[PDB]
């Protein structure tokens, strides 16, 4: 296994429709739509790149996958009902800037009925609310656990940690950006370029990114200052737009 | 501005608040209440977050809460037994750094053993499950990372070859991890825990002191240790039998 190799977008079109048949082979009048999202659904592959798609299934409680490689190239088939993933495409995580591009780059191969106009329709009318509380869980469930982190590694060590915990402090602060602005970044490789680019940051994020971006993750005073500007940047961008929470009760529940 | 230096004596007087707190408030329903992580195994550091767990007599039980007081940080999950046994014997690509939590486990409020039947779930896991995990590791995440290396040599961007080697490396230390069953103790302890087991693949701990050190930034050598990685897991996982099926076309 030496792979995976290089391809054209025309032998990645080729074997999506191979999947295509079989699908519907199998699964016949079930099948409500198939498409295909990622990078090639945006026809934006590149020379390496994996095959990414998508079924809407009419079957009850349909939820399953497929993902499999031949050694030179590899594939996933996500298999859902509609409910399923309408359902899905309306929750907000603190990935969702991660996740969610799914919705905005699907290219349809086969629909029966607008089921996947369906399915972008819903992902693209969330309501405000949801990414509101998604914001303000990020910062307490990941943001306020890596400031703990790293000044626990100030205090203790290792400092062998810190290049790993920047890059998910750097990552995690694109996810804050993505949510506040609504933006499902389009590859892995771009979510840091893209997130620098986006209006009104917390102050100190984009010097963070810098030593991300870089490489050079070896100076470990440099980083924890830069982190700790960072979390302060944090606290004034959340209460400069109102991601507000409650913290005056030990227990509060 | 927190968190803040606590003392594990700080942090057991909040845990036992909690306690009473859970008690009071779900009463009968509460089969038992153990503490995890750090403060579990009771090596705390001066800005460790407090981490407990909740076994619930409530069919379906499954929620959390999760919260800061600006100065520390507590997670309590509250599981039905059967939803925290299943949990337990799942084995997924990061079990490693998720399953620690079962060998953490210290007990403060017990009605039945249930503490010690979820740590022997999790310690009694079968073999196969391991063998299945590797395999699906080396697809789902491994042979995605080459590809989008492969795909930085050609085309750009190496902005994002640090982060990627990180997730590598990190990908890396699961396969060890679940190689010899082992759940690590602390995310800062994963990569050197990871490259002190036996039996790396060749490429690995070379890779790993790239990103220990932190020194990122010369792309063409992070491609080279790349891909001596990548032939490492190879020959790695061809001599300890996770082979995986590249035979079909289209497997279903
Ligand atoms: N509790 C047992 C089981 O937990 C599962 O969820 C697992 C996982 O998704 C979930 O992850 C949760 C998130 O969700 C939530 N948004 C933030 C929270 N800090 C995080 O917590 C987890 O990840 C952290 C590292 N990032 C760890 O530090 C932490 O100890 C760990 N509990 O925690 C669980 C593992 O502890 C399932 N819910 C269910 O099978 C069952 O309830
Ligand atoms: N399909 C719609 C919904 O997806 C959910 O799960 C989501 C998520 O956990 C799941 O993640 C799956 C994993 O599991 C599996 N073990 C490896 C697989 N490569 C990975 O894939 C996901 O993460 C990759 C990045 N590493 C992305 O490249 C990929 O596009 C994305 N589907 O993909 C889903 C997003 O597509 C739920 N299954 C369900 O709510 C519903 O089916
Ligand atoms: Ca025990
Ligand atoms: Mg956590
Ligand atoms: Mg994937």
């Amino acid at each position: 296994m030496n792979g995976p190799i290089i391809m054209t977008r025309e032998e990645r079109m080729k074997i999506v429709h191979e999947i295509k048949e079989r699908i519907l082979d199998k699964y016949g009048d079930d099948v409500k739509a198939i498409g295909v999202y990622g990078s090639l659904g945006r026809q934006t592959d590149g020379p390496y790149s994996d095959i990414e798609m998508m079924c809407v299934m009419s079957t009850e409680e349909a939820e399953f996958s497929h993902e499999w490689t031949t050694g030179e190239w590899k594939v996933e088939v996500n298999f859902d009902s509609e409910e399923i993933l309408l359902d899905y495409a309306s929750q907000v995580e603190s990935d969702w800037p991660l996740t969610h591009g799914q919705f905005f780059s699907i290219l349809p191969i086969y629909d029966s009925g607008g089921y996947l106009e369906k399915v972008y329709q819903t992902a693209k009318s969330v309501e405000a609310q949801k990414f509101h509380d998604a914001i303000c869980a990020l910062i307490v469930e990941e943001l306020f656990e890596y400031a703990g982190k790293w000044r626990n590694i100030r205090v203790q060590g290792p400092t062998t940690f810190l290049p790993s915990l920047t890059v998910q402090v750097a990552m995690a602060g694109a996810m804050l950006i993505g949510l506040h602005h609504r933006i499902c970044y389009t590859t892995s490789a771009s979510v840091l370029t893209e997130a620098v680019k986006q209006s009104d940051l917390p102050s100190g994020y984009d010097h963070l990114c810098q030593f991300v971006m870089s490489g050079q993750l070896s100076d470990s005073e440099k980083l924890l200052e830069s982190l700790e500007n960072f979390w302060n940047g944090i606290q004034e961008w959340t209460e400069r737009h109102g991601y507000i929470v409650d913290v005056s009760k030990r227990i509060p529940f």
